[PDB]
């Protein structure tokens, strides 16, 4: 039961308000990416709020296409009060925490579709589609034949299903609809009709009104300003405002963290005018790239990468694409190219749109496998990094070779290992699979593993080292260091000299 | 293969040196839809005069998610010269009437997937998914258990196959994707980078592009000018620029047929400031609307309902939507309020998120089937007339009783028939069904049959008469006119005596 | 000396680096209007905290087109240290009383141009011509038969002139040339071209610009933002780059006073969905108007007046302008028509374009002279007053019979005067002239004096009284309240009832 | 006699029907400058086929701001039909030839102010200002002393007298103010608000507006579209709506002259990705840039100036005003700077805005006095030539050393004269003066001449000839070709061989 439309204008309540809606084991569905990135704060407070007055509602599920927060007690980590979420569903788990502590200690229902397939789930479930078939997933914990995509012990109902189509291998996702979604955007009118000229993004928030919509669910729009009806752009229009059930005004609404002023760099509407361990790690990257090439740089030891290629004078010879929607642009983002919604982003990646993408790796195995969506007793979710290591044509995974406070420093042109690292990450079995090296050698894709002291490359026959970094011993500082056997290339190299020292390298951008 | 991007630009051609990249056994995808909306006009001209000169290239799979054309010798008509041509789906049929008469003929392999479906396919295999599942067709010619979607007795291959989920049928319609695309905006830079800011809409030009790019197809854009590289808004960018791999441009490209200027209220930009037959259908089917009620712009005997809404001062109390992805706006339409890419807008359709849809007829039989992809020896195809039909919450059929100049005048408050019609509509049983009104009666949808005479409802022992218009007879020209027996309300009524009267009815639309 | 242009980039400094530049005797020209608008505050806190710390630069002269600041210690109230100024030219002088204040006292020399004049010899003296030839402000303080503009008695040298042109009195207003200005815009790119999207308006920013331009001065700009050459939609830019010499970025720059964050309706980007004695005054001033009226804002117990026709329901029937450039709106406004600069603004008011003008009074002699610019022994300087009294069709002067806090109770449909003024404002001879009855007379003007009490009007023998307030007493009230006998009218009648009701009048705005 | 404004809404007539408004002897004041920039063609249109029909209206004023036309039987000069125009005032008169073979033929009273002065008279007329006081034009023919700016013998009235004030000498020109406009915009709403989206420029249209508006006169306003009241951008409104008193719309209005379609890049909306004498006078101009200055390059032979400057790779080093309005831009212009109305641009340019400025000569005298308003028996009047030659800081002349069928040649790095011209251009005094070179010398001006043969510079005992062509004989080809002597730069030297080499000069601007 939702509130009435009088004289067709869309309901306008305080976020108090609006979520006294909410009944008990609602399915509730957020908009939002990191750091605050159209999230609908005011509503996840005001529902937060109320079951820290009164223990009401009960036993939520919460689907979360992405990850929210800030890694911390933001994002949906307040919801994480006990008794309030019974299932959840999302896309990444480590963004906030609080939600993924339930999950570690078996108190909550607990899964992780691929990003990418959830939101083109929830795509689905708009349309009244049972689910989607998708080989995105194939050889990773999120096949049934491994996991599920479940992440403990007390999740059992399977919602993942292997399926046959002309003689190949699928997945089944099933397609779960919300009843309530906390969307977002800048404006609208008093119809509901909603721009978002103003936001870092769009995310996938006209899919989730429409999956919320058709489920005779309840949409609650946060914005930032409500105007006259019929006065915006048509063109400008995300979401209809007939999806729009509760419209929620925060005048003082921020486009990240942090309560900055709006920035109209970040809106789109103007133009913009050190040597240590990640630099090297960004800089041998960018050796993987060519001219024209469609790349993704993903959040960690690599997302360096651009700053090297501004360096070098090479940023403008090929364009790096935002998982969530933002195409180009320098260091949210600014001076971008275009904006597409998630959903089609990850149609793109799922197609083998990318050329190029940069991942990181908690830990890599014998056989190529890459974990890091469970490492260290902790969860942490997949974010897009199925979606993207399953199909693209090249796959460069990024990271240290040990961990737990490794200290390097890069000095008189060589690689020194001051402090090595606590934490084998090379090591013989993956608990858990979030990137299968046999799926991948079955797809024909090029995959690389790039340390500050050692490359590799997968083979049919396992991981080759092809390079080692000038200062490092190959048994004590690597060998001694990997719980398996890499072959040794017998083309064995020292890496490219210019990576290690403090000064321009003349890169020069290959084109295949 | 494809045209090299020297010096990161996007190759331009003219139309005639672009569709020489295309082989023989191509699949084309053909964007647009009726009028010359978002259509490529140069090169669907360019590979007609080819072929023409040179009967080369030879035997093309086209797609076409919905009808090009004039329903005469524009859209892709000219496509139809012996040779060219060897199969073809198409969303509809009708409005370029060469290709279909080739299908006629059986002279090409011809399938027609639901409109809405169809686009859906090549977004799922710009994911390289391999199919999807739906009940949209379900117990229509699209379901296998009938016609499989095959028109003609030489289309052999099942393309769909019946499925089932959580004891639930579903079809499954295969996803095929293009090789290469004739796509079209109004802008873009030096890469590629398109804006549609004077298109009348979007269609589905992302979703082509993407299908074709990731099957290492070829992607050809038309449009009217080109702009220095980043100059354009990321906000109002569509097409990535990497997914283009030639574009033509047309300064002469015209908004729809006939040559006329671009007009900006067409565009978006700015804000706009006889009682016979069919306007008597539409003003019984505005009876139908309610406040707040979401329902469609109907194609044919229905396209009056909203300059109806508007003689009685009703029309801003509810919301007509457009299958292509417009929404609002009055007679392309001026001063619309959203609008959404073409397979959204389906997603949407699909979930049931019509209150009321409004679709004409050319057959009804006794179980209340409808009739309209192939009628009078020819084939016309579905458009989205099953994806509309199947789930929306009012199912509102509008046409004459009878066809064949069917000549009625409505005097003293009455209909007069002054020429009867030739042709029989309600017969007794569909050659070939496109809505089944047992599957309506199932998913629990209330049907209506509005003629100028007489209004029927739909019930569980078939049609029943429920209105009659004033100067008509029961007998002589309705039951006489039937192939089949209704049964007779209890509750016969004359239709409103208003609907009648050549004034403004006063009509006031029910509460929300 | 003016910084270089390195590469032709237009010098970006600090506020405290760019008043550096500010010699002794520099003529300083100030942008902006009161409360904040369009003022370049870091530039006017920079030179006053120069000045408070090293007490340089030293006797300088202010420009100040209009009043800035808040009637307190903003504006250019910071100014006011003895030394720093020695001599000022302004259209307003109340907004920053500090600066009057010096005034008062014989401190600095000090003329009042009407704020319109000014601005049009500011735009003179870009052009180089000598002054202009104008019949604002014949027969008032600024006639050099009076006190020619002159504030004081330090202010002796004679700026304005009487001339003879057609056999007509003209006053010759010399153009003075500004050495250093202080503008504002929103944005300008990185060779200064600027935009004014979310300024409350644009003043006369390019008038300064030029004057101080083509004196060889030094313009000094603050701005927003920064951004890439040439980025900037060229219809946009209100400012050209070459007119810039220094640009000062304050990224917390505030539309208004009260640092509150930018309000897009005040920047024109959308469109926005008690019975006392000062609404009694504003209802009355609204029987004045009529339909297809242009008049202006009135800034006093005028402006109110909006607010009215808006209960009333005929706001939209007439346009009201603000001097200052704004068109239409409500309550800066939102929701405006039109945004002039104001030199254009004023150009319209000074060939009679108001049909109807509102306008404040402090004190009216027998005459139907009336004063504003000094009154209570203080300066409060005219404003737009002169410009908008001398060449209107209708001129209705707003106020309370009497000053020094009057307070009123409208009750049972009558005035209660509960506490009488201590003031007289209706005196035998102003000791100095705003406003020249005799002139008006000449012009053929309509003129009103409309007070909560009584409604007169100027005739060739004087005032007329012609309407007198229900619940008043001609002698005790308004007889024994003036110190001059007015006509009674032998039509003298009662203020209309409904004046003196608590509901909405049911006005009828008088036809065009 | 104008049509009431029926419920506010701005009266919309063909223009036949608003022409007929015009009565006997009204002044017409007509908005435009060439090739049909912000031309209302249909009221011009209209007006002279009412004549050419019926012999009404009569004896019309013309003022024409600037010249329309085509330089023949466009423009205004449909309107020399003998009897409707009795009197004109034009800025320019050879644009539209029929009207100045009028004044030739002593037909009509013909007077020529700088179109600069003249846009400022009508702006002062708009505020009732009886006449603007400027030294533009001292020592010229528009000086009282010389022709008073009359044109022919049958004009007698004085218009501009000589007026004394600081002890120096100025032109009073006598402000009249027009009873009828035919302005024009892209878009106006109902109520006559008008935005210039697509027009090429602003010209004076408000002034224009603003002027008859205050005379009590009628505003005919020729737009593109209407739209609904109160859409518009506010910010974008250059006229407000109770300024038009009728609209005529011209569904089919055009840029420029030749019908072609809109051109966004025209309208300012998107970035646009031989060696001849021309070219040689061109190139030798380019020598009196560098970086940081403003110029003005003129119409003629100056006019290849920017393309020379792009070919050499140092257009973006410096700016060039359009007298119009425009500010920057390449070959209407494109990718403009910003877009200034033309009083404010001639502001500029009369208080010395302009470093370098670039004019063509028809006469060169003895003083170095040059002449372009009238020769060859022909009046072709000023344009701005005055109003920018008259303080500009040097003042480069351009053309050929003679005229009438010159041809020549350049190869070999020489200067070749195949054909010499008939007519010489250096005469010993000018019958009349549109520029004085005593003026100049008095306020300290660097005054050049240029020729494709030889280039001399104005000093106090005549012209210095200082370069002399490659190929050229002194004594034949300059000497014998003038009517007086030039004093022989002892420092005389060949003109730079670089000039007359058909490749890249590798020239590099001078330093700010």
């Amino acid at each position: 039961v939702k509130p009435p439309r009088i004289n067709g204008r869309v309901p306008v309540l305080s976020a108090q308000e609006a979520v006294n809606y909410i009944p008990d084991e609602a399915t509730l569905c957020v908009l939002g990416a990191g750091g605050g990135i159209l999230e609908a704060t005011t509503l996840i407070t005001a529902l937060a709020d109320k079951y820290k007055q009164t223990q009401t509602p009960r036993n939520l599920s919460i689907i979360s296409p992405t990850g929210l927060g800030d890694r911390a007690d933001r994002g949906i980590s307040p919801l994480a009060q006990e008794g309030l979420v019974k299932w959840a569903l999302c896309g990444h788990w480590g963004q906030s925490p609080r939600i993924s502590d339930l999950a570690e200690q078996n108190k909550i229902i607990a899964y992780n579709y691929p990003q990418g397939v959830l939101t083109q789930t929830l795509r689905a479930a708009a349309a009244h589609q049972p689910g989607i078939i998708s080989d995105i997933g194939i050889g990773t914990f999120v096949d049934p034949r491994q996991q599920g995509g479940k992440l403990n012990e007390v999740t059992k109902e399977d919602l993942i299903k292997l399926v046959e189509f002309d003689n190949k291998e699928y997945l089944y996702y099933k397609a779960i609809a919300p009843d309530i979604a906390f969307i977002r955007a800048t404006t609208c009118d008093s119809e509901g009709y909603a721009t978002f000229e103003d936001e870092v993004m769009y995310l996938d928030a006209l899919v989730i009104a429409q999956a919320v919509h058709n489920n005779g669910g309840i949409v609650m729009m946060q914005v930032q300003k409500m105007v006259k009806k019929a006065t915006l752009h048509p063109k400008s229009v995300r979401i209809p405002g007939y999806l729009v059930d509760i419209v929620v005004v925060d005048p003082d609404q921020s486009q990240l963290y942090g309560g900055a002023p709006v920035n109209r760099f970040i809106s789109g509407d103007f133009t913009l005018d050190p040597l240590n361990q990640r630099k090297l790690v960004a800089r041998r990257a960018l050796f993987e790239m060519r001219k024209g090439a469609v790349g993704n740089v993903g959040v960690g030891i690599a997302d360096g990468i651009g700053l090297v290629a501004r360096e070098e004078g090479c940023a403008d010879d090929f364009i790096l694409t935002v998982e969530t929607g933002p195409i180009g642009g320098i260091t949210a983002n600014v001076n971008t190219r275009a904006i597409l919604d998630m959903t089609s982003q990850f149609d793109f990646y799922h197609g083998g749109g990318l050329d190029v993408c940069y991942l990181s790796f908690a830990e890599v195995d014998q056989h190529g496998n890459v974990g890091v969506h469970k490492f260290n007793g902790k969860i942490m979710g997949t974010g897009g990094f199925i979606d993207i290591s399953a199909t693209s044509k090249k796959i460069i995974f990024c990271g240290t070779l040990t961990a737990g406070s490794l200290k390097t420093e890069i000095a008189d042109g060589k690689l020194n290992i001051v402090q090595e690292g606590r934490v084998k990450k090379f090591i013989r079995e993956l608990p858990e699979i979030t990137f299968s090296g046999k799926i991948a050698l079955e797809r024909g894709l090029d995959v690389r593993y790039i340390t500050e002291r050692a490359v590799f490359t997968l083979k049919e026959d396992g991981l080759h080292l092809i390079e080692i970094a000038p200062g490092v011993d190959l048994q004590k500082d690597i060998l001694d260091k990997m719980d398996f056997t890499p072959v040794i290339s017998p083309e064995l190299k020292l890496m490219d000299e210019r990576l290690f020292i403090d000064a321009a390298m003349g890169f020069v951008l290959p084109e295949a």
